[PDB]
């Protein structure tokens, strides 16, 4: 099976790429596997595959860390991501995001039901597993539980059957047959849960599939629109219908090649302790347990020699940056264009801990609008901060065409030099806020509201007559023939490879 | 003579360090020398010494570019700066700034007058030079003149004789015997000029010395207090009295080993076209000529085989970042401590284009103050933004003890995650602003006023009971014995030198 359509194939692909380290000696899921993965993520090293995990029994389980993290070279920096999508390993971020957005103006390709698959190779009923006896990792020393779920896909369906959502949300082991996790507004798992809670008759049928097709986990991490079934969007994106098998204990469908599947229910009434967890912004607040949603597990099915993917998330750079930030930025780009705003590109700078999105403006189009900073900032912020795709983002930075928003140095330069604090900014206090940011949930104000800003790093003439500066840099402050002379004589004179 | 006390010796020191490229083939001062230097600065390469400059005659002049720019290795990143100060080349920024602040609580060591020096080896009277025939560089393609003065020291004295100021301010050739340049508030050259203009009797006696003692050019770039003679501060800092010779045509004193000295007057009445110039924030606005101050040159004296230092300034990283930003930050640290604020360290992040200063707070001391963010932000901003040392800085970022303010990634992390936009910030509109920042002088508001902010990246418990988080990083989220195990087994497992 192709790497983008089968996680087991993806793992081979990383090997083939010389992007995997197989660790065949015993590694402890209590902190060690996550510590190694954390080091990998902070240094852009090869992904670790833990083949000998202390506590693995009867095939459950191996761990792959850092599945969507960065490579060290600049030329294939995003190669792990490209390998989720059938793209060349040298693909740019623009290319990856465009691939993720491509299905937005295509007919869905609905999934194909098949009678079996590798995820049915083994099974454990309600009398044969205990989630506290599996080698579930403790990811951070202060975590409030063992987070089994950092890179699987939750599957829930509206009560009317019309929308089946696939999404990533964290969950930890509560007891032998339950998890607790985040189910929060405005996320689709929460929107669907509220539909079942209003109906009031039963718990939500649920499945959690780990080691799904890589193209599916990418869409699981993306804020595609309300009511859109991720499986058909992934089908359209890949050009192929995904093969799904029915769960044994409910009528949901899971990818045929899923490594591990939990089947059960998400309660409409019960909660349990959840967190704290070392989170995407880089922090854990020890002892901040809150109540989360509660999941009951009725059955486990799994591949022979099953592999559990794991995100050891925190400080830069991991899946919570590369995927959450970038995929939100992609959706925000589209949303702005659909609202007739002249945005060409969007990216969440890693330097901002993916709390900012930089929006590149087509300033020829802006000029034709004959508008002003205040008016344009308000328009952009109203579109983005009132939408679910803007949930995680607290600062939007508007920049002109000379800025490559995928280059954080250039975004920082523009922000620092082109946006006058206060005057060039509009604050938004009456929008949904993201509590996970420390200055929100542990800050001075309401955890769930406000704290957002549009920072306009467009210069005044960009709205009127055109850019009126040149950069004081080698590229712009010297003519072409001189530049080339310098470059051609560089090593000759005594001064000091793309791939590496 | 020691490298910190003699520019010619400094140039040898860079050679010895394998930090110099000598270019002995002809190089054009029209753009080429500056283009090479610009490339050096953007890539942290070796400093270029142009020994065969097209237009050099009778010893005037060679050029040294990038005298205070960065080296490529992390271990000696600031080594050029350290070589201005007799510090080991591996000196940290903290060590450099502490050296620069050390004279602040020492008695001055006034300079020693000597009868001659190398700067008297050659001379040109009022009938024998023409500044338009020297090989003055065109530094950026759109500059409004040839900027002779990018790394020399202006020398002016109060009318009462009590204060002799040394400072860097740009100047360009106006005609055969005049320069024009920036003389702007609140700078000391401007404060002294205003004293002479109020007296109304004569132009200001002036000298401009190029290739001065490196320790002197560093103090020239630092906002030491009003009324403090830089020569005695440098004397105290170095432990040695500087040797100075009298000018021939006036009674000012110049460093004995200066490479090139201009003697003349700074007018109290005349102005001429000045700029535009590719400036420290990374921009040039072509055609934005303004009127600047006007200098008359009466005499030139110079060393045999004189060398002119040059800053090819603009985008990161050059002297306008390493020296202006860092030295302002140093002075701001001291100023805050003298105002009883619990600041331990200050640095202007390069990523901010040196428009921010991050202030590290001793949070044990803060806790004892029993204050709040709003009150503390206001206090800090009132101290800094009302003082000359705060002139160039538009954003102050307050961070707690876990943040190394000399590491821009960590400052950015804290700012992005700990300061809630709007709520955690205080804007200052009734303070002097820095017009050079594009969003000031070419922006939407007054060029000279406001646009400043204090951004509080202290978390709430830092004011009360203490930090209440751990970072989600390898350092903080894993115990010591595990961390060391990981590190000790890193290369064994398959994963991947300080000097490099
Ligand atoms: C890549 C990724 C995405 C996580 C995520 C993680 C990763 C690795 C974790 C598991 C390591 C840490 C926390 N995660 C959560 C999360 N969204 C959320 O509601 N709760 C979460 O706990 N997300 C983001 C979420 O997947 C996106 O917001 C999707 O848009 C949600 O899908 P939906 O639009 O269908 O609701
Ligand atoms: C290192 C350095 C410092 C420049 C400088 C440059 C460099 C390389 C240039 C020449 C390349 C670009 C512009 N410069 C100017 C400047 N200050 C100023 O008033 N006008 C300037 O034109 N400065 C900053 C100035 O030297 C500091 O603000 C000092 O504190 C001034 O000394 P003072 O406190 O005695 O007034
Ligand atoms: O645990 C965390 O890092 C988280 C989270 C989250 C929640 C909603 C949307 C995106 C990320
Ligand atoms: O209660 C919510 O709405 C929430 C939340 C949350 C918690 C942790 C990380 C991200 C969001
Ligand atoms: O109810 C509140 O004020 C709260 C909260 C919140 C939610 C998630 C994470 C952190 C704080
Ligand atoms: O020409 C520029 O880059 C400049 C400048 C300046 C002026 C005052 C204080 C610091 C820098
Ligand atoms: O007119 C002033 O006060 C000024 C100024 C200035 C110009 C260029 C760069 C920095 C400051
Ligand atoms: O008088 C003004 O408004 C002005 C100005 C200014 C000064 C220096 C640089 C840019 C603008
Ligand atoms: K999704
Ligand atoms: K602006
Ligand atoms: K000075
Ligand atoms: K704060
Ligand atoms: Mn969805
Ligand atoms: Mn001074």
């Amino acid at each position: 099976q192709p790497a983008h359509l089968c996680f087991r194939s993806f793992v081979e692909a990383l090997k083939v790429d010389n992007d995997l380290v197989e660790i065949n000696t015993p590694i402890d899921p209590n902190l060690e596997a996550a510590a190694i993965t954390r080091r990998v993520c902070e240094t852009n090293d090869k992904a670790p595959l833990f083949n000998n995990l202390i506590g693995m029994k009867n095939g459950l389980f191996r761990i792959l860390g850092a599945p969507g993290s960065l490579r060290k070279s600049s030329a294939d920096r995003y190669g792990r991501l490209a390998r989720h999508l059938a793209l060349p390993p040298t693909a740019s971020m623009r290319e990856i995001l465009d691939k993720m957005l491509s299905a937005s103006d295509m007919p869905p390709i609905p999934p194909t039901i098949v009678p079996t698959g590798p995820c049915k190779e083994n099974s454990l009923d309600d009398s044969e597993f205990d989630l506290t006896e599996l080698p579930v990792p403790l990811i951070h020393k202060s975590d409030g539980g063992k987070y089994i779920q950092t890179y699987g896909m939750h599957i829930v369906q509206s009560p009317d059957g019309t929308w089946t959502n696939w999404s990533i949300a964290r969950a930890m082991v509560h007891d032998k047959n339950h998890l607790t996790g985040l189910v929060i507004p405005p996320q689709h798992i929460w929107q669907i849960h509220q539909m079942w809670k209003k109906e009031g008759r039963s718990d939500v049928p649920w499945a959690l599939a780990f080691g799904v097709p890589p193209a599916a986990i990418m869409a699981s991490s993306m804020p595609i629109p309300d009511g859109v079934t991720e499986a058909g969007y992934v089908g359209a994106m890949t050009g192929s219908s995904l093969e799904l098998v029915k769960c044994d204990t409910n009528d949901l469908y899971v990818p045929a090649t899923s490594e591990i599947v939990l089947e059960g229910t998400l309660s409409i009434s019960e909660t349990g302790p959840e967190g704290p967890f070392g989170e995407m912004h880089g922090y854990i607040f020890p002892g901040d347990t809150h109540l989360g949603a509660k999941y009951k597990v009725n059955r486990i099915t799994y591949r022979n020699n099953a592999i559990m993917p794991m995100s050891s998330c925190g400080r830069l750079t991991d899946e919570t940056h590369t995927m959450i930030g970038s995929l939100a930025a992609a959706e925000i780009r589209k949303l702005c264009q659909q609202n007739d705003l002249p945005i060409t590109d969007a990216f969440a700078p890693f330097e901002s801990q993916v709390t900012w999105v930089a929006l590149r403006v087509d300033t020829e189009k802006l000029r034709a609008m004959k508008t002003t900073s205040e008016g344009f900032r308000k328009r952009v912020g109203d579109v983005v901060f009132n939408h679910k795709a803007g949930y995680t983002i607290h600062r939007l930075v508007l920049v002109g065409d000379d800025i490559d928003v995928y280059e954080g140095k250039d975004v920082l330069w523009a922000f620092s030099t082109r946006c006058r604090p206060g005057m060039d900014e509009t604050l938004f206090e009456d929008v949904r806020g993201f509590p996970g940011i420390p200055y929100m949930g542990h800050g001075n104000g309401p955890a769930h509201r406000g704290g957002k800003v549009v920072s306009d790093a467009l210069m005044p003439t960009e709205y009127t007559t055109g850019r009126n500066w040149e950069a004081a840099d080698f590229n712009q402050s010297y003519p072409e023939d001189l530049k080339q002379k310098v470059l051609d004589n560089w090593t000759k004179m005594g001064f000091s490879h793309h791939h590496h």
